[PDB]
């Protein structure tokens, strides 16, 4: 339950230099006496969010940056405060991976992109397209051979292809996220997932291929190329395949447009050793010497830290690396990030597999993706409209007769159930005593309770809903309009968070119109 004062515990994912990481440890403890204990579980950006949120887990978790705004989200990291003299070390493009809502919460490290990765003795040029690939597979197969085989089991390593002919997550424009704009489920996306479907009805791939099969595979000279990052260098190596590392072939003459990510190291905020972890990432880590010790272990990519990846930059797998990261994209840190790469994974296996269709499997993406915004749309809009009386002209946006509809249903589905449960309402907002954002906050942990226990349907969603307008409309008489957003946020939270499978399974919010249809 405490994290331990006086030690330093870390989590890096198992496919980096934590041997590396170690090294820099033991440093750290000749200088300091303070023991650096490095740890690599399983699923560790599972579990870390899950851990934190009760006060426990690592005192420094490494994973890409991604994560890291989920977890400043929940509260779950400590801001970093670097002096100008340290920050002017790394590349301005590394800490702005790590801002969140205005406040840096994590060190960066290092940039990751997936490069092709090929065998000369097998295949002398790589392919410049993905659409040659299945004959360059028929030539390879008469030698006992086979192409191509990569992770197929994390959506990181088909995302190039899917995003090659204009599948995305969340639109950019104009220096700006639009995060009901979501991009999964349109004609590039399901031109690029068709074509990996396409590669394994036709025996070029193996659904079944994860990292370790496909590491195994090319490491042993049975494949000649993989997908793969930085990290995978090291074991090559030791092979003694001899590689080259490039772009990323096209697809329908368009870049392969890779997901980058930016290693960063964040400080958990019920870590008692903050100043301890600001000095080791500070002082030992993010050096020339520290980062060469990762690096010798496992390749990091492109350093942040500037004096090194001057070094680093001759290589021409890093040049390759970068190539291919300036055609794709860094990766958003938005919360709704984690449920966006949740429900692709789900989308690239079922299609893979043949449990659903590319056309369903993307259609449940999609509706996964756009779950978290939609409902906020919707709850916001309720409880505000609500408590005031009057109703929020501006447009719903993307999805928006769907928005429209679920409102105009929760209206008088919600209201039915103020007047009817009037009684049991009235009583509980007088028990609960809620005063101030401070007592909306503290909601959450009693809420979950209640609505993840029993049955899931409609009418209990509309009684989380409508307690909510309860509650806002409260909160609007005592002068604390204010609470009513956070509020809207909370309930949001545990609905999506508890009911994600379900929701998704009745077509979201659709569901829900047609379930109340009169
Ligand atoms: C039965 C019921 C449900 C449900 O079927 O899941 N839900 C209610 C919401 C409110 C009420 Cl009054 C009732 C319910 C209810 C009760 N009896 N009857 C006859 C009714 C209709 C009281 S026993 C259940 C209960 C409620 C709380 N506790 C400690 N136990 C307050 S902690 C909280 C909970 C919220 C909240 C939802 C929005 C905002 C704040 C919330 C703060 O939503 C919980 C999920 C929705
Ligand atoms: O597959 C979804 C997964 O993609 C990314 O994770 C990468 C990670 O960034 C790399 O450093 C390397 O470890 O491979 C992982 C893929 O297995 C996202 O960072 C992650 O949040 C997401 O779940």
């Amino acid at each position: 339950g405490k994290i331990e004062e006086g030690k330093l515990v870390i989590w890096i994912n198992g496919d980096k230099g934590y041997n590396g990481l170690a090294e820099v440890g033991k440093k750290f403890e000749k200088d300091t006496g303070i023991k650096v204990t490095v740890e690599h579980p399983d699923k560790l950006e599972e579990k870390f969010p899950q851990v934190a949120a009760t006060g426990d887990g690592p005192d420094i978790i490494f994973w890409a940056h991604d994560r890291f705004g989920g977890y400043a989200q929940s509260g779950l990291l400590a801001e970093i405060t670097p002096d100008k003299a340290f920050q002017d070390k790394l590349y301005p493009f590394t800490w702005d991976a790590v801002r969140y809502n205005g406040k840096l919460i994590a060190y960066p490290i290092a940039v990751e992109a997936l490069s092709l990765i090929y065998n000369k003795d097998l295949l002398p040029n790589p392919p410049k397209t993905w659409e040659e690939i299945p004959a360059l597979d028929k030539e390879l197969k008469a030698k006992g051979k086979s192409a191509l085989m990569f992770n197929l089991q994390e959506p990181y390593f088909t995302w190039p292809l899917i995003a090659a002919d204009g599948g995305y997550a969340f639109k950019y424009e104009n220096g700006k996220y639009d995060i009901k704009d979501v991009g999964v489920d349109n004609a590039g996306a399901k031109a690029g997932l068709t074509f990996l479907v396409d590669l394994i009805k036709n025996k070029h791939m193996n659904a079944d291929t994860d990292y370790s099969i496909a590491e195994a595979a090319f490491n042993k000279g049975e494949t000649a190329m993989t997908i793969n990052g930085p990290w995978a260098w090291s074991n090559i190596d030791t092979s003694k395949v001899n590689y080259g590392v490039t772009v990323l072939p096209t697809f329908k003459g368009q870049p392969s447009k890779p997901f980058v990510g930016v290693l960063s190291a964040g400080i958990n905020a019920a870590s008692p050793n903050k100043e301890l972890a600001k000095e080791f990432l500070e002082n030992y880590l993010l050096t020339d010497e520290g980062l060469e010790a990762v690096n010798k272990d496992k390749p990091l990519g492109a350093v942040a830290l500037k004096s090194y990846e001057e070094e680093l930059a001759k290589d021409p797998r890093i040049a390759a690396t970068m190539e291919n990261a300036q055609k794709g994209e860094i990766m958003p840190n938005i919360p709704q990030m984690s449920a966006f790469w949740y429900a692709v994974r789900t989308a690239v296996i079922n299609a893979a597999s043949g449990r659903q269709t590319v056309d369903e499997a993307l259609k449940d993406a999609q509706t996964g993706s756009e779950l978290y915004r939609q409902s906020l749309e919707i709850i916001s809009r309720y409880l505000r409209e609500q408590a005031t009386g009057a109703a929020d002209t501006a447009p719903m946006g993307a999805s928006g007769a769907t928005s429209r509809k679920a409102l105009e249903t929760l209206r008088r589905v919600g209201d039915g159930v103020q007047r009817n449960h009037e009684t049991a309402f009235q009583g509980m907002l007088r028990k609960l005593d809620i005063k101030n954002e401070d007592d909306v906050k503290s909601l959450s942990r009693v809420m979950i309770h209640v609505f993840s226990d029993g049955v899931t349907n409609w009418g209990r969603i509309v009684t989380l809903i409508s307690f909510g307008a309860f509650v806002a409309k409260h909160l609007k008489t005592i002068n604390q309009e204010s609470c009513i957003e956070p509020l809207a946020e909370s309930i949001t939270d545990v609905l999506v968070r508890t009911k994600r499978d379900w929701l998704v399974k009745q077509r979201g919010w659709d569901g829900f119109v047609e379930f109340f249809h009169v």
